[PDB]
């Protein structure tokens, strides 16, 4: 099953028990997020970007989660745009990608945030390493779609991302740093995962099974990271020009995928 | 199924470290090693493809670490696993072996009693005997089970009937000092070996093909536990998504011990 799948054991103790906790209480998290995704396809905002300090450059999870969820829209027959950081426009600019400009939740339907800087409970921004973060804020846009009753989606593994405010006592109990780190955040729903573009994938994946069609088909785990990094853009573990997502080897990730899209078409035949 | 995602969402909180403890056992007695698996499918009574692999899996795991490895099991089973050459148990007795694993065997119910999931009794000489015994003897123990009926599961009765329909009748009351509780059994047994592999810095995955050893025992007779059919799957589910199981972990198993 994709939500156990994407929240695979990768020696990231916090996260796992967060995930453990969390479904306990929400255990069709996965299939909320995807009935609000295949609900409100008109025109999607995927937002994505996470500063890494001390650099503060954009690292490799996230826009390739985007990316896949952007696919995955445009194959749905709706539209989609990203709003994000100049590095990580940079990276994805040969997936010919429509890039927001001045955007406002009205002009949307649904808004998602894949790994995206969430403000902590004194109005800052911190690193899972309790570093604090300076770039221009990205969440602003989700505390005025709340208040608008816009559908947002968010995806996060670490605590500190956008949507990871709707269940800040998990957080706080059972990360390190968390009561100072923890986003203030909500969403509408929430996807938790091992890794943030897994949680992207599978969305993808589940909205696969629910539409009849393998949304994830065509999809390159290897040909993203490796574009994206030569890029620009950094690991967030390394914090290095290494083609890995959160210190994680490619192959690992690739086998993600691939068991997402065979777990697709077992389902769906 | 719901059932055993439930059942392992809550062990898996109570137990943080279940797959890590059941290694831990594992790697510290591999001398001698018995293996039991096979689970009647009723009506028919005829042993499924949940198990035998994972058997397997870990009798290879055993012989690659050095130790000695032996199989009880069915029959039909003994002759689906002849072209792999494994040792078949004769005559077993606990004081014998130094560890003993269960994949996927039925374990007696409260009533004493065998039942599958859907509360159909099982008729066929029992296997979980010899766990018993070694408990008594304080013999290591490993269960390996996905739906609560199976040797182990006594560990964690409570759990399963709060989640597994029939609960009550069918959970087995048959314990063992470590437990591992999966999807799909097959899975917590690779996942053994992942995790041990890990502990040994050697992928003792390496060189596994789910294809074959599915499509091998299948030809045998080993029938699909829930089609019933002679089809090379496991669990209702089609090889693509156990060769991508396996897979991943492989990969897992790379990423930690490089
Ligand atoms: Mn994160
Ligand atoms: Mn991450
Ligand atoms: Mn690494
Ligand atoms: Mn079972
Ligand atoms: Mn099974």
């Amino acid at each position: 099953m994709i939500a156990h799948l994407i929240n695979t054991d990768i020696g990231n103790r916090g996260v796992l028990k967060v995930y453990l906790d969390y479904r306990r209480k929400n255990f069709n998290f996965l299939h909320n997020s995807t009935k609000m995704f295949l609900d409100n396809l008109e025109r999607v905002l995927i937002v994505t970007g996470f500063p890494i300090p001390p650099m503060m450059v954009a690292e490799t999870d996230g826009p390739p989660g985007a990316l896949a969820i952007y696919r995955a829209v445009e194959m749905l027959g709706g539209k989609a745009e990203i709003l994000t950081y100049s590095e990580v426009e940079k990276a994805l600019e040969p997936f010919g990608v429509s890039l927001a400009r001045t955007p406002e939740p009205e002009d949307y339907s649904l808004i998602i945030s894949v790994e995206t800087p969430g403000r902590a409970a004194d109005g800052r921004y911190y690193s899972m390493s309790a570093l604090e973060i300076k770039r221009d804020p990205l969440d602003g846009i989700f505390l005025k779609a709340r208040a608008l009753g816009i559908p947002t989606i968010g995806v996060g593994d670490g605590g500190n991302e956008i949507g990871m405010g709707k269940i800040r006592e998990l957080v706080v109990g059972h990360v390190p740093h968390g009561e100072k780190i923890a986003s203030v955040v909500e969403t509408d729903e929430l996807i938790v995962s091992a890794v943030s573009n897994w949680g992207a994938y599978g969305l993808v994946a589940q909205a696969s099974i629910e539409v009849g069609r393998n949304l994830l088909e065509g999809w390159d785990e290897r040909r993203v990271i490796e574009a994206i990094s030569s890029a620009g853009l950094i690991d967030g573990v390394s914090k290095t020009l290494a083609p890995s997502v959160d210190g994680i080897r490619l192959m690992v990730h690739e086998g993600i995928v691939e068991l997402l899209k065979a777990v697709v078409d077992e389902a769906i035949l």
